[PDB]
């Protein structure tokens, strides 16, 4: 909705103003308006939607006013802040060039190694935002607690990722699909998926733990999906403006994970020699190795048996959770 | 710090590490887990663990003495060592922008502090004021660490922006917060003293305590008995600020030349340049008169707060 996207965008200079507008240090105020600025408000915030939607599905129709509407939007913005940290981070940690077609902030003049204190910084900065607008009402210590553990959760993915990795070389022996599925839980579907819904459910004084665990039994299950499809199109897509460099980045994508479950010793080899290696002719041999051992064909079912899978575990869902809420996640992820 | 304080407040970090690394629940993700305890291990209870037993002190000393049970001072250190995983989150993002620790662990192991916190206090009345006190000292000491990056640029120090002012400024938001205020905040809170007034009365007083400990620190640095790399590294030091109050023109350009260089020969002038403007004069000055300011204002101090933690705080710091 063009309406949601646009009340959802002009919260943003009110969080700026909220955490900036400490009045005995201007020039480094001033500074970290720029750090928000670059990093949290430029492309697609569909997190920080997703968070509004979910609340707008969940709470009762008559408690929808503008206020509450706004209030949701705001705990959107803060999951665009966790994210904004956590990418800041990740950039550095990989030494990325850009991100969404940005250079990475890490890379911006003087900045480097302080894109560390920036990422604690930005992180931090999102408890202040909860302390003006919620401290108030029920939902307050729920909100922190979720926020805090979440952080907690995608600093073990993201450490559990580091763990494919020896010197910049990935060690193709961790590369199964158990480890996979931990890295995409932890890394990604916690952050991505558990945290706009559990804010949603939270706001419309959803406190009970078993339909928070209920929600996280099918998030869990639609975020493997996304990454899943994510790691197939960044070397399948069609160049989306987008060049795929998981293979270069030696990445543990679910294409590399299924490549060496399906590979004979000497396909083994190939990628052992090849993955990971920044020679454009060594991505190009990976490439043709996935052909080779019938990936596409592999995902086309998996596609189609997965999304079986969750529409199923859908209908099951009870203890008053609504469906429509879940079928809604599941059709923009998987297009249908 | 008694013996007795002492070790049963270092006897309660084995069980943070087993609280964090999910001891007891069957974990899907144990390799990633063990690592983090590894990470917990080797950063966080080495060393002398000033911050979390002033934690400790400072609650013994501000609670009444018949509330003083062997359950609240085991909550009193459980919040020192919540200090001390914001000292390691710290000490370990100095260390990565030094040089097994990866960039993730420092923002791991502060967020580790919020989980022991919701373990511990979730369901006492303090639980509220800790957790925003934790989140507004960490928000300062980021912009703390910024205001101090902001006297360096392109690997130069920006010597136009060593003033008195601005060297106040990163004490207060980069240490004094976390280091000073922190631990007798958290101290106040358990003990269930939520009076604004009185934390104010007591902030006074340690960002004073703060500004004189960092001082210090900072002349120790040039003129200490050792090794100090201050001068080398370009740091906005209390030396290099009084430095360039002092200098004539042909004075501050030797600053300007040699200030913040690798070569060890710049560091000999430098320390020579701090040997004839005085500086070691105009520490001792300082130092009495600082001395003498604080010791009036704990003298001073009202709205029912003890004197006894000031001065212990004051003196562990001028010795
Ligand atoms: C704790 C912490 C800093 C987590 C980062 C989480 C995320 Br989300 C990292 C991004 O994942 P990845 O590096 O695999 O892909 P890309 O950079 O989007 O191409
Ligand atoms: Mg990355
Ligand atoms: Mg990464
Ligand atoms: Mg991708
Ligand atoms: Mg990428
Ligand atoms: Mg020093």
């Amino acid at each position: 909705s063009k309406e949601e996207s646009r009340e959802f965008m002009a919260i943003f200079p009110d969080i700026v103003r909220d955490l900036t507008d400490h009045t005995d240090i201007p020039e480094v105020t001033k500074r970290f308006a720029k750090v928000l600025q670059y990093n949290v408000p430029t492309g697609k915030k569909t997190r920080g939607l997703s968070t509004v939607i979910a609340y707008k599905m969940l709470e009762k129709p008559e408690n929808l006013t503008p206020e509450n509407v706004r209030l949701a939007g705001i705990l959107g913005w803060c999951v665009e802040l966790l994210q904004a940290s956590l990418l800041i981070m990740d950039d550095l940690m990989d030494r990325s060039e850009t991100r969404r077609g940005q250079p990475c902030w890490y890379r911006q003049e003087n900045v480097g190694f302080l894109a560390i204190n920036d990422c604690l910084h930005v992180e931090s900065s999102l408890y202040s935002v909860l302390r003006k607008y919620f401290s108030h009402l029920p939902c307050y210590v729920p909100i922190i607690e979720l926020f805090h553990d979440v952080n907690f959760k995608t600093n073990m993915g993201q450490s559990l990722d580091a763990l494919c990795m020896k010197d910049g070389r990935p060690i193709l022996s961790q590369f199964t699909m158990k480890r996979y599925s931990s890295i995409v839980k932890y890394k990604t579907s916690y952050y991505t998926f558990q945290l706009p819904v559990s804010l949603g459910m939270y706001l419309a004084d959803m406190y009970d733990p078993e339909q928070h665990r209920q929600a996280k039994t099918i998030l869990m299950e639609i975020g493997e999906f996304f990454q899943i499809q994510n790691d197939f199109l960044d070397a399948f897509g069609d160049s989306t403006g987008k060049v795929g460099t998981d293979i270069k980045e030696g990445k543990c994508s679910w294409l590399a994970v299924v490549a060496l479950q399906r590979s004979n010793p000497a396909q083994r080899q190939i990628m052992e020699e090849h993955y990971g290696r920044p020679e454009p002719e060594s991505t190009q041999i990976i490439k043709n190795l996935y052909i080779e051992l019938g990936l596409p064909a592999t995902f086309a079912v998996y596609e189609e048996e997965s999304f079986n899978i969750i529409r199923t575990h859908i209908h099951q869902i009870s203890k008053g959770l609504p469906h429509d809420l879940f079928f809604k996640i599941m059709k923009k992820i998987y297009k249908r």
